[PDB]
RNA sequence: GCGCUCGUAGCUCAAUUGGAUAGAGCAUCAGAAGGUUAGGGGUUCGAAUCCUCUCGAGCGCGC
């Protein structure tokens, strides 16, 4: 149920009937304060200028043809001409009911698109670092959200499985095999190819045979790759990320394309051998002219083939990119090249969602106390430990068999539900005291809140198959608030899918919880004057439980049934 | 030197993308307090949001 889009039309299909142009835009948002009802129409003022009249007069000129009967119970004008809509109880207590009768809670299925999500993107022959945790989590949240809506999501893991370093890598592997897993690999082999070593010409030659390709050096490649991706699939499985091995499309598939991509870029008149390198000129920035590359004898030419392959072979209607902030240039530049070359059209967006670096409670890069890179596994280990200590001092002397299970949900959930709360792209603070707490917008609070709600719909007799025969009658203004927000689940979902931002979902869920936690300490679902309301508020509570569950599911957050 | 992303309560984060009196959680003496949205100017009915400067933070291409 997308009430916004509903009122969006009935106001648009109005307005016109009060003198308005075709390209018309009502601005139907959710009211800030509760003074302004459940929804606002802001589109007046802006329109009330292109015709040069008066906003507070164009206002009720629309209400004359605006018939929100059976929908709203109170429509009034306020301020410089806002149209405030106070939803009618009987309208809410009809879609609150419709959501219950559906396994998708009334959420409608959009036009079945085909989207490609680019997330995680770890490196080869290196233990996965914590600087990739953000990309992996948010990307998976996007995928889950899109998948629930019904689209066809192609998970894309752009693994750095190619580069110069493989000469330094494979040679070490070839040598490290003469003694007998990856922990001091990339680190030790680096100590050779600089100071000090003699047969690095062995390594610098070992790479030039990989581009040519013969199974021997091809095995030493895949062998080195498959081990890294096996270590990482473990990390994913621990992290509850939906990624898989057959979701890997790294810097290998987008490599034999490099010739006939700049050649075709030259065979279309767009490249000049400036400075000594193939370059392609664009025009939308500074006081002279900037310039990307392609060759010289790069991290911009690969993405072009990438963004092309998504469209031409994978039939991507849309393609999301969850990548570090320090890559916005290299993408936008290399994407503007695809916009003025016609590889991928216009109906196919190339979205880029960004984020900064991991920092601690001190503005410095997130590192260990030794002063170095933090392994993601080592982070998850402490997450589970700190969670155990958390659950212990509140629920001690309890079956260990169901503590690790609960500590898993709390700890691993907190690690995820911490990027799913921030939307910035200018670095971020990692603080255990913020994420692992029963207070605030934290996963444990949501997880506890969900158990709380669920308990109410448990201690009562009223079985499952006759409860939904007694209807919902909303008579009080806290039930109306709750029921409204409950129905705004589709809106939030559509915003997440559109903007690629899961923080909205979490903000909603946090906001959704607070309503219940206020609807509870005032409106006794427990026991009231009659059965008519007892069952009604149960269903009203029953919905949020299903809603909180489904919401947390789209984020990839475990939900324990009991705390 | 050019260029990217930014600057919001003491801290960690919001603000439905230009809407009404900028909101939550810790912290500080259930409600309370906490703000010239780094700062000036400008654009219009209306700005944390957009345009131009200054300062400042982080990172990419530069000789």
């Amino acid at each position: 149920m997308n009430i916004q889009a509903l009122l969006s039309e009935k106001v648009r299909q109005a307005m016109i009937a009060a003198g308005a142009p075709a390209d018309c835009e009502p601005q139907v948002r959710q009211s800030a304060k509760v003074q302004f009802g459940d929804y606002q129409a802001n589109g007046m003022m802006a329109v009330a200028k292109k015709l040069g009249m008066a906003p507070r007069q164009l206002a009720e000129q629309v209400l004359t043809h605006l018939d929100l009967n059976g929908i709203a119970s109170k429509v009034e004008i306020a301020g410089p001409g806002f149209i405030n809509i106070f939803l009618d109880p009987a309208f809410l207590a009809e879609h609150v009911q419709q959501a219950l009768a559906s396994d998708r809670l009334g959420v409608a299925t959009p036009e079945k698109q085909t989207i490609v999500v680019d997330y995680s993107a770890p490196n080869v022959a290196k233990e996965m670092h914590v600087g990739h945790l953000r990309s992996t989590i948010i990307g998976d949240a996007a995928v889950r959200t899109l998948e629930f809506l019904g689209h066809k999501v192609i998970r894309a893991n752009h693994v750095g499985d190619w580069g110069t370093q493989f000469g330094m890598l494979i040679a070490w592997l070839e040598k490290q095999q003469q003694e007998n897993d990856l922990e001091g690999f990339y680190r030790d082999a680096k100590k050779h190819y600089d100071e000090d070593e003699e047969f690095a010409e062995r390594a610098r030659n070992y790479v030039v045979k990989l581009q040519s390709g013969d199974e021997y050096f091809r095995e030493m490649w895949r062998k080195l790759v498959d081990i890294t991706m096996t270590q990482n699939q473990i990390t994913y499985d621990r992290l509850n990320v939906t990624l898989t091995r057959d979701d890997v499309m790294g810097e290998s598939l987008y490599n034999p394309m490099l010739p006939g991509i700049v050649a075709d870029l030259k065979a279309k008149g767009l490249a000049v051998e400036s400075e000594g390198a193939t370059v392609v000129f664009l025009d939308e920035f500074k006081n002279k002219e900037g310039e990307p590359m392609g060759v010289i004898i790069l991290y911009t030419t690969t993405d072009i083939a990438c963004a092309k392959y998504r469209y031409e072979t994978l039939h991507a209607d849309r393609v999301l990119y969850y990548i570090d902030s320090r890559q916005h240039q290299h993408l936008m530049q290399a994407w503007a090249i695809v916009r003025k070359a016609g590889y991928v059209p216009e109906s196919v967006p190339l979205e880029h969602h960004m984020f900064g670096m991991m920092l601690g409670k001190d503005g410095k890069p997130f590192k260990t106390r030794a002063g170095g890179t933090v392994k993601l596994a080592d982070l998850l280990d402490e997450a589970l430990e700190r969670a155990r200590r958390l659950v212990a001092e509140k629920n001690p002397d309890m079956p260990a068999d169901e503590l690790e299970k609960l500590a898993n949900a709390v700890g691993i959930g907190a690690v995820k539900y911490a990027d799913l709360s921030k939307n910035r792209t200018t670095d971020y603070i990692f603080d255990w005291d913020n994420m692992l707490a029963f207070e605030g917008n934290t996963a444990p609070y949501m997880q506890y809140a969900y158990t709380r709600v669920l308990s109410v719909f448990r201690k009562a007799e009223i079985d499952e198959e006759q409860l939904a025969a007694a209807p919902v009658i909303i008579r009080e203004d806290r039930e109306a608030q709750l029921a409204a927000r409950l129905l705004q689940f589709e809106e939030t979902l559509t915003v997440v899918a559109r903007e690629g931002t899961p923080h909205v979902m979490c903000a909603y869920l946090y906001d959704l919880a607070g309503l219940f936690s206020g609807f509870y300490e005032h409106c006794p679902i427990l026991s009231a004057e009659n059965e008519e309301v007892r069952n009604s508020r149960l269903k009203l509570a029953q919905l949020t439980a299903k809603t909180l569950k489904l919401g947390l599911d789209t984020l990839g957050i475990e939900t324990v049934e009991r705390m």
